[PDB]
């Protein structure tokens, strides 16, 4: 029995709060003047251009996954009808995220190079392993593990890729592309918060023992994904001196992802020190 | 194997066309100054107010159905990855449609009366039969019948409800609510077109015999839904003289729904004559 949704009978105020934040933050890549980044693109080295296309084809795969499988997988596990609606928004915005990378490619890049980057991503072992691990949990029968995977993906792992446009922005390059990426981040910070909140709400009703099992699992999964992401970073950033900074940015964001789920930070300051210029690029 | 979506490799131009139309037409009920309809609401009779709330709780059920079951049910049957993305937009906008009725209720109506209308809709036999028939097809294993059901619902049956705000608009009442309803219609005209287009694309690959079976089924389903909708109309519009006009509007829209699916009109002019003031209200 389907019943008419009633937004004047909210069970959890957070659903309305997040519905309003996400919907009022609607954007499309056409709203960003990406074409003004052409001169800056022309100042990048061939290696830097290749890196940018590989970073973005990787993010395209992962946002496609979030649209096709990730957000839909959370729908059967909603606590409220309003959460179901918010999840439909989240799924749609993942499609916008994925679409936006094509907007960047169309504006700035040569088709032959973009296609090479897509092929590179298809054959990249750590990227594919990441996709496989996350999908495995989305396809599984444990609702709580799906939420852990989603938060780790877009509040943590994505930041190996997000680092790059923030770095360019800090150098005065690809500033419009950086604006677009900040719109994606503005969504993902809220997605991680909300999905993490709902994880904790779900946990309120499970047993003490299962809570302990899930925390140990979250740790296991974080460490596995982290080690894999270090390998991905090494392979992506190979022809640059930037891998250490990317890794620090990963650790910094891993702490945020953990906190979204209600867990304490795992990464000490020494491992999570982000260049102030990068942090400034995130919050201009 | 999930692969990164590539919007620079479009297989069917209609997917990009419809992605662009639907996304550029994004709106939220907060964008419409519904509160300016309060004076007009206060000029309606108790019977007219009751009718309005019953019409809108009915549409709330049906848009909720379209969000939760309808649009998602079409996703496994997409021909292209870009169609899958468009379907995520469609699903999200159904949530916006459903949410907008609560915006109207919050602004204009007394909670006790709104709750009575929700209860009335729960107990209304033809409304529930409509919901059941449509859901049955969404839950079935025939992809083509799901598309027929979706088009009949929102290019045809919804117009028993859409009639009312168009009528009020033609009388200079609830003009802001009518603007909001025109935004919903602007979406649904495109949804019906696109889903109907995809139905015809799917049919290109099925057998001549199955095409004939599906046409006969579409006719059977239309007639069944139509007879049920006449009963719904009678029960909704009971304390008014408007049932005949609503029914003519239903027949007029049934013809549009059929044409979306590639079928000839069934309803002659004599049954589909819409008051010019109502047509003007649709297209001001
Ligand atoms: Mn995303
Ligand atoms: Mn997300
Ligand atoms: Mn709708
Ligand atoms: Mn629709």
């Amino acid at each position: 029995r389907i019943s008419a949704i009633n937004w004047n009978k909210i069970s959890d105020d957070k659903d309305l709060e997040v519905w309003n934040r996400l919907t009022s933050n609607f954007w499309l890549p056409e709203k960003v003047p990406l074409s003004n980044d052409i001169p800056a693109w022309q100042t990048l080295t061939v290696v830097e251009q290749q890196l940018t296309m590989r970073v973005f084809t990787g993010l395209t795969l992962l946002d496609t996954l979030q649209n096709v499988i990730g957000a839909p997988s959370l729908m059967p596990d909603a606590l409220t009808p309003h959460e179901e609606a918010v999840l439909s928004n989240i799924s749609f915005m993942e499609a916008v995220h994925a679409r936006s990378y094509s907007s960047i490619f169309s504006t700035l890049c040569q088709t032959k190079d973009v296609d090479a980057a897509y092929a590179w991503s298809e054959e990249n072992a750590p990227l594919q392993r990441k996709a496989q691990i996350i999908q495995q949990h989305y396809r599984g029968d444990d609702p709580l593990k799906k939420k852990i995977a989603s938060v780790f993906l877009e509040s943590f792992l994505f930041y190996s890729g997000f680092w790059l446009p923030m770095y360019f922005s800090s150098r005065g390059k690809l500033t419009n592309t950086a604006d677009l990426i900040r719109l994606i981040i503005r969504d993902e910070a809220v997605h991680g918060y909300y999905i993490g909140y709902k994880y904790q709400k779900n946990m309120e009703k499970i047993s003490l023992g299962q809570r302990e099992e899930l925390k140990s699992f979250a740790f296991d999964l974080l460490l596995e994904l982290y080690d894999n992401e270090l390998q991905y970073t090494d392979e992506l950033y190979a022809e640059t001196p930037w891998a250490d900074d990317v890794k620090a940015f990963l650790c910094y964001n891993a702490n945020k992802a953990l906190m979204n789920l209600g867990y304490e930070p795992l990464f000490p300051a020494e491992m999570a020190e982000v260049n102030p210029a990068i942090l400034a690029a995130l919050s201009p």
